[PDB]
């Protein structure tokens, strides 16, 4: 209703066509028209626009930035800091149409914690006169605040300095929040895709980036009011913050106790077989930019087949979600089972062939665009940006991240067309597996082809969840379990309308979450004991990726 | 049919055009908007959907077919249906002191200087999105003047708390002004109570650099229509407002980034007699300050309090508030100021819409009319209907806008529109629409007195007679108007952009090429003397002030000046001084910028080839368009950039 939303609108609605046409193979066309294949943001597909990416907060917050006439110098606070890390997301949320993540909020986050303890000890020292230097470098535990009451001598100005430190971070955290769920700057909703991952910091900078975060996200927006962005997750490590033992394992506790009023933050299990990469040392300094990053919407980009498994700098081109329901609903009037499920794989395999050609198509067509047309993307943040000229292509860099092909609707892909769905019983579960698995050999195969990073999706609810039911409704009419919920169930989750225990629901859906290698989701809907029973049973049955709501 | 596949032709080759990103007259419309960018493609093809259809469907016959004429030209087009009005002075008080609760975004009200500076820059982001044009900060120093207050006392408190002393005197004690001292030869309570200073003037350093930033970086990227900022101060004679704006402008003249000129937010000086202007007043200092910056930065510009015009009978210089009656303006040209049915008052309100009307065109048609007194009759005919034609396309725009519901602008009219706190969320804005301005402009008058009429108005007596008389009827026209159909119209000096060269265009298409007003690419500003005549800044002042007065929706008074006499303050002082004798309202001294793209070192020199910090390849050029700042100079229309390049300085 806002003017903003209107022209976004108006926009879509001349760009959706204008894609259509003279873009669009002949098949792609064909397929999208059909309901086959759903192409996500195929408005700004004229503009050449990426998907999502994981900033590296490292270059901007050292070197400042320059996009076109903003120029911000390094930045030398947390205030600063927090700032900057929300115009990087709201400046790379206006060139890509997906989601911004900030990979390792608390390492990128630590630094100015101790600079700004540094200007505390300094303006002590200007007001006393008593030069504070050993405590510029001093070893901080993790940056407590006391009563003050008796501590008289150097201890009083270091509390009193530990106290500033940890109201500035505060400030600064409550102030990211604020940003991020209040400043509207994106087109038509406005509201920017933020998403932040920390968990794995040990540091006492770190862990006091972290517990203040949480305090603020605890202490919610305004008046007590939940914040609904940027969406949080808890990077699960054992050895870590997962076990007793370890050394964030309280922050852990106290993420389970916002978990447990503000549902957030969500959970990634750094732990999953998946997930794990050979050059994480414990020790490093740099031991994040080689540990799994997600996004709110769940894009996965960790592995690639010609260059380093990380997920800083990269992100997702493009990806179109395939529905497979209406396959199987095609495939439905097959009476014997074996000839039934013939056809639905050749189907699926035709669909998939177009799907990877769409995908590749969009690539040729997005790697002749220009450095100058993204201005902060392709000159700090993406992975070799650095290195182009204003008026080259980005062909040398843009094959570095994922094509997506998504699905949707496996319970329904299965409620009746070949007979239950995977949550009830063994037999689905195990043509489920074999679809999914079917899907990701032939991705594999589709990367070889053509020299591209193909993964699996399981596509997020957001704006899908009815496009294919209506039209497929409106095909076949009323079938008795696929066509009859006016949405189809999440991809390869077990259905909502389905009683199932969060432990059977975890030990259906854990096999898929390692075949999805470009994303995937736990939900549990329902006390900090839930959510340690939820990112316990993630732990015990492979899962990368998981949330409790209400 | 062929017209039919033409047509979709022509849409392809447009569209494509967006996204090929190449120098078009659709793609550089906006000098701050980068069609580059997927947010700047996307708002073309939003534009490009949306002013056919407005042209079709939703103004009038009458309104088209002026419009097809090449007589009027409707300004934000693409934002009609919106029903978006343009622009709005910020009552940042309410925001600061009670929160705002928009969409699911909630703040609550601030408690020091650098949460109402972020507070300050998050209302005009979110009232950019809710309007096609530029938001300003009236009574900054004003409003930013408590939290100097606030932060000094949690300063204080802070130093309570870490010595244990009883500085309870020292939380509403009189305070002469906020300057950062060295703590060199003072020990005890006085030294603690300087040291609060000490932190609150830099607590009020990075807030107000902030802002200087944050308003240069939100307008570099735009998902939504760019954030056109400006703000205002020069009126507050107390230690806070005084802390405020000597920050703004030392944050201005240091700069943005590595020492550039910050592109935005445009800043003006408030100048008024007894209070910043005059030597035995408060902030003369600080308007010197203003002076030197300007000398440097371009900014910020001079709004004339003492103007006739610009005078408020409720102005007290001991009222608190003191500020709901001074003017501000919207920084490119927007005057919102009289009230036919309500306060004489700035705040909370601002334009509606306005569109501009081609005098040049209704001249140059009574071209064979050999008698001068029925070409001027004639004339004035033609300018009288236009005018008509105008006003019912600004009432029409009026009545549009009326049926919006208050949810389609959150912000705006919940907290910053005059009696907009009194509605609910589904009531329409019927009751306070009525509170704003609806322009009526003007174009070429140097190319409108010209060989069709004689020669303009820089060289000739009779010339600015008859420019005068135009102007006072139209002035005229635009009262009888607001008595007529119950608005608040005004002739507004349009600001020259995207409408540089679009009359030109269609004029030498059909006329041609008449010596002196269609010879070149663009039409000279609304009632300025030509860029491309020599003439001194005093004479082009005497020449330009009478149309200040008549011109009350909005006007300027440029003056180009050499890079020689740039680094010079005292040149600004004599505009300022001219604008005061002359009874002119707003002015702005430019000149041409070389900076570095790689680097940023902009230098102040005519003409630059590489960069003496790096050595660049190349040297771009930063100047003002018509009423804002603009980075490069591969962002101009051609039109515009042919004015630019025929420029003439008058130092
Ligand atoms: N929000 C916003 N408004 C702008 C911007 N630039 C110009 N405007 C509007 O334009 C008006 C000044 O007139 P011009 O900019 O010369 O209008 P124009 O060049 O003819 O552009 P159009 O009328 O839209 O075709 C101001 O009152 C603003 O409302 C901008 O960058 N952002
Ligand atoms: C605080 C803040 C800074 N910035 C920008 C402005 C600065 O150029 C950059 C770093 O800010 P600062 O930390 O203030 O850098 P500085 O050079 O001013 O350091 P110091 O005060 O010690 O001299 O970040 C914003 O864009 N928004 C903000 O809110
Ligand atoms: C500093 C800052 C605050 N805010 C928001 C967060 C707050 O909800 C609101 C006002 O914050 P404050 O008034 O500064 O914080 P507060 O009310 O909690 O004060 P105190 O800690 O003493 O109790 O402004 C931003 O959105 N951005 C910012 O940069
Ligand atoms: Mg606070
Ligand atoms: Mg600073
Ligand atoms: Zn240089």
């Amino acid at each position: 209703d806002t003017p903003a939303g209107m022209m976004m609108k108006f926009a879509s609605e001349t760009t959706k066509p204008f894609v259509d046409d003279y873009l669009l193979s002949e098949d792609v066309r064909d397929a999208v028209m059909h309901n086959y294949i759903h192409i996500h943001d195929k408005d700004y597909y004229p503009t050449k626009s990426l998907t999502c990416v994981q900033h590296p907060l490292d270059v901007i917050l050292n070197h400042g930035f320059t996009a076109g006439h903003g120029s911000s110098r390094p930045a030398k606070r947390i205030e600063t800091a927090a700032v900057l890390a929300c115009i990087s997301l709201e400046t790379c949320q206006n060139e890509m149409h997906g989601g911004q993540a900030i990979p390792a909020f608390d390492f990128y986050l630590a630094p100015y914690v101790r600079m700004s303890y540094q200007e505390e000890v300094k303006n002590l020292e200007k007001l006393t006169g008593e030069d504070l230097s050993n405590l510029y470098d001093a070893p901080i535990d993790d940056y407590i605040e006391k009563p003050l009451d008796g501590l008289q001598g150097r201890e009083r100005l270091e509390q009193h300095a530990i106290n500033k430190t940890v109201n500035r971070v505060h400030q600064a955290m409550e102030a990211f929040i604020h940003n991020m769920n209040t400043i509207h700057s994106r087109g038509g909703n406005q509201v920017v895709f933020s998403s932040i991952n920390y968990g794995t910091d040990t540091s006492a900078e770190g862990r006091c980036i972290m517990r203040e975060i949480l305090q603020s996200t605890y202490q919610g927006v305004g008046n007590g009011e939940t914040a609904i962005f940027p969406i949080q997750i808890w990077k699960k490590k054992r050895g870590v913050n997962y076990l007793p033992e370890d050394r964030n394992y309280d922050l852990y506790k106290l993420a389970c106790k916002v978990t447990a009023r503000r549902f957030f933050p969500n959970f990634l299990n750094l732990d999953a077989t998946f997930n794990q990469n050979e050059k994480w040392r414990a020790d490093d300094p740099e031991r994040y930019k080689w540990e799994i990053a997600t996004m709110g919407c769940r894009t996965r980009v960790f592995e690639d087949r010609w260059g380093e498994k990380t997920s800083i700098a990269r992100g997702n081109l493009s990806f179109s979600t395939i529905n497979i329901v209406k396959l199987a609903i095609e495939c439905m009037g097959i009476e014997n089972e074996k000839q039934r499920i013939d056809m639905f794989f050749a189907k699926l395999d035709n669909i998939l062939d177009i799907t990877a050609k769409q995908l590749d198509e969009r690539f040729q067509f997005q790697k002749t665009a220009m450095a100058k047309q993204f201005p902060l993307l392709m000159k700090y943040l993406w992975v070799g940006a650095e290195n182009l000229k204003p008026e080259e292509t980005i062909e040398s860099v843009i094959n570095h991240g994922t094509l997506g092909i998504g699905f949707i609707g496996l319970a329904e892909c299965l409620v009746a067309l070949i007979g239950k769905h995977h949550g009830e019983s063994e037999k689905a579960q195990e043509l489920g597996l074999k679809i999914i698995t079917y899907m990701r050999d032939r991705a594999n195969e589709f990367s070889e082809q053509y020299h591209h990073n193909y993964s699996i999706l399981a596509t997020p609810a957001e704006g899908l969840s009815g496009k294919f039911t209506k039209k497929d409704r409106k095909q076949f009419g009323v079938i008795p379990g696929v066509t009859d919920r006016d949405y189809y169930t999440n991809s390869n989750h077990v259905p909502v309308y389905y009683k199932c225990t969060a432990l059977k629901k975890a030990q259906i859906e854990a096999p898929y979450h390692d075949l999805t290698r470009g994303g995937h989701i736990f939900y549990v809907e329902i006390n900090p004991s839930v959510i340690e029973s939820v990112v316990d049973m993630m732990d015990k049955y492979n899962m990368g990726y998981g949330s409790v709501n209400h």
